[PDB]
């Protein structure tokens, strides 16, 4: 189909999750995730889907796609696909996690929307980590700003052909 993006929020070290939680509290990043994904397709792995609250999934106003090897998986209000390539048939897709799906998706992706949270969390065994980019990606790293709580963050908007 077409435009494949990745979206995530990471500490400066690349930690995106620890102990099965987002490792900070940042409502403005929830607003940012909505504004990027709203009206488009989101793709997630089955474990990510399983971790969302029952009354929160599917995320509203977006086509939710769950990748699973299980043909009988129940993702009420979403659709389930059994290959990544089938999950990218939409005109605009944002891959939202987790690490297994980001690995599969990275070769197809031509945009990354990232939030860096200014927090010092050196990586530990078991952490969920950010996809690793390289020098063929280009774009803007925004200015630091404070959240309402005083937590600082900035935005990356990168692209490649
Ligand atoms: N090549 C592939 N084909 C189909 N489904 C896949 C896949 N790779 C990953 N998945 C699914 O995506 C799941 C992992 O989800 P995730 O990426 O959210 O997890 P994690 O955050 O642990 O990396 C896999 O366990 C698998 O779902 P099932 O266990 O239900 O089969």
């Amino acid at each position: 189909s077409h435009m494949v993006g990745l979206i995530w929020a990471q500490a400066t070290s690349g930690v995106i999750g620890r102990g099965g939680d987002i490792p900070w509290r940042l409502p403005e990043d929830q607003a940012h995730f909505r504004e990027i994904t709203m009206g488009h397709t989101i793709v997630m792995g089955r474990r990510t889907w399983d971790s969302l609250p029952a009354k929160v999934r599917p995320l509203p106003g977006r086509r939710n796609v769950v990748l699973s090897r299980q043909a009988d998986f129940m993702a009420s209000g979403a659709e389930v696909v059994g290959s990544l390539e089938e999950a990218l048939t939409s005109p605009e897709t944002w891959v939202i996690g987790g690490g297994q799906v980001y690995a599969l998706a990275l070769p197809y992706a031509t945009r990354c929307e990232v939030t860096e949270v200014d927090i010092g969390l050196p990586r530990e065994a078991g952490d969920a980590l950010a996809p690793v980019l390289d020098e063929t990606w280009r774009g803007e790293t925004g200015e630091w700003r404070f959240s309402r709580s005083g937590l600082r963050y900035r935005l990356y908007s990168y692209h490649r052909s």
